């Protein structure tokens, strides 16, 4: 009932403070609020979304770690960014980290990432699917350093994020506290659910679609924290905070700027690693962004607003396309595939009345008309072509 977090919108503790947030949950998406799952009501760090705890041991068990237990599930602990012990601030970190995990969870829900979808629940209240796979949440796991990870089965067992320490920087960084990191992981259960539908989570293993798994966590991470007073020129940065780099961790800032970002379609011939591929995927996504919330306007909103089944602001329309094109697409999607799951997404979603925005978007960086996949590791050609008729 009360989480001291840095709010959904501050990505970590460079760009905000911390603030107790009162019952944030979204009663729709969480109908148990996040202490529930149907059966009980916890005041630990666990409900129907998510199983929290610090999983120091690095095991496949989550029964054996210690969990916050707060009284009125009050969830109000000390962070200082000057602590040199991350266990100092553990409760602070699995409470952070259950935060965003279950935002992002009543966020994806209300843009169509329900139980139906194939998304992560205890229970699913008999709105379809499979149940038993809230996502296990493990803050400082002991597992690894400098990273973070996800692992996701079939619908019907639990995701697993586990988030580590990075410690190139000193006092070290928890990742629990960057946000877009959180939503990077959570993004990998939610791509390999969609693709291929949910109980097939092998569609993401072929290089180029590696990338693409790569980079619609990125994109969400960026979309997310999409502020209302920037324009175009805004370029962003992947992870500046944990990786303790302004320039963040990917090779180039996400920029509509060819200068800045470089990347098209045809870099990918000389890539071999999903993280340079999902860097070219999150960048035309990130042009596709900047289309449609110049269309339709930008958002700070935490839900989306709908008329009829379409979300009234940009941000999550994009969102929203993006997702649906991920159930559309086939397994081991190649980005033109992927370009065209989105396309078709907004025929069905809009009728096609963003096609103009999104050729442009994808045209501009080299996924044009003409674009194809081609055969071998650097068959690809690319296009800044837009069809006839569009525009
Ligand atoms: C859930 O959220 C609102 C307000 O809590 C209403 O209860 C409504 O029934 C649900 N919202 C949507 C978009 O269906
Ligand atoms: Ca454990
Ligand atoms: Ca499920
Ligand atoms: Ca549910
Ligand atoms: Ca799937
Ligand atoms: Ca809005
Ligand atoms: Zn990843």
């Amino acid at each position: 009932a009360t989480y001291q977090v840095f709010p959904w919108g501050t990505n970590d503790p460079s760009k905000g403070s911390r603030t107790i947030e009162t019952d944030p949950a979204d009663k729709t998406a969480s109908e148990f609020t996040w202490q529930g799952n149907g059966k009980t009501t916890y005041t630990m760090t666990e409900g129907n979304n998510g199983i929290a705890q610090a999983n120091y041991d690095g095991d496949n068990s989550w029964t054996n770690d210690y969990r916050p237990d707060a009284p009125g599930a009050k969830f109000e602990y000390g962070y200082s960014l000057a602590e040199t012990n991350p266990k100092k601030y553990i409760d602070a970190s699995v409470t952070q980290l259950f935060y965003t995990a279950n935002m992002y969870h009543d966020m994806l829900h209300a843009l169509g990432f329900n139980e139906a979808a194939g998304n992560f629940e205890t229970n699913n209240n008999g709105a379809g699917g499979k149940g038993n796979d809230a996502v296990i949440l493990n803050a400082q796991d002991g597992s690894g350093t400098n990273n973070a990870n996800f692992a996701t089965p079939p619908d019907g067992q639990p995701g697993v994020m586990r988030m580590y320490i990075w410690d190139e920087s000193t006092p070290y960084r928890d990742c629990s506290f960057d946000a877009g990191v959180i939503i990077h992981e959570y993004t990998h259960g939610v791509s390999n659910r969609l693709t291929g539908g949910p109980a097939n989570t092998g569609c993401l293993n072929v290089l180029e679609a590696g990338g693409m798994g790569e980079g619609w966590g990125d994109f969400m991470a960026i979309a997310i924290h999409l502020k209302k007073a920037d324009t175009r020129a805004k370029n962003y940065p992947m992870g500046d905070w944990i990786a303790n780099d302004p320039k963040g961790i990917r090779n180039y800032l996400y920029s509509t700027s060819l200068t800045t970002n470089p990347y098209t379609y045809k870099s990918v011939n000389t890539m071999s690693a999903v993280h340079t591929i999902g860097t070219v995927w999150a960048t035309i996504l990130y042009e596709v962004l900047w289309n449609l919330v110049e269309k339709h306007g930008n958002s700070e909103a935490r839900q989306p607003t709908f008329n009829g089944k379409v979300p009234t602001d940009g941000k999550f329309l994009t969102m929203k396309l993006v997702l649906d094109g991920m159930a559309l697409q086939p397994c081991s999607p190649t980005f033109v595939q992927a370009r065209d799951a989105i396309i078709d997404a907004d025929k069905a979603l809009t009728g096609g009345s963003n096609a103009c925005e999104l050729w442009k978007a994808f045209a501009k960086r080299g996924l044009g008309e003409g674009a194809s996949r081609g055969s071998g590791s650097t068959g690809r050609k690319e296009s800044t072509t837009v069809p006839s008729g569009v525009c």
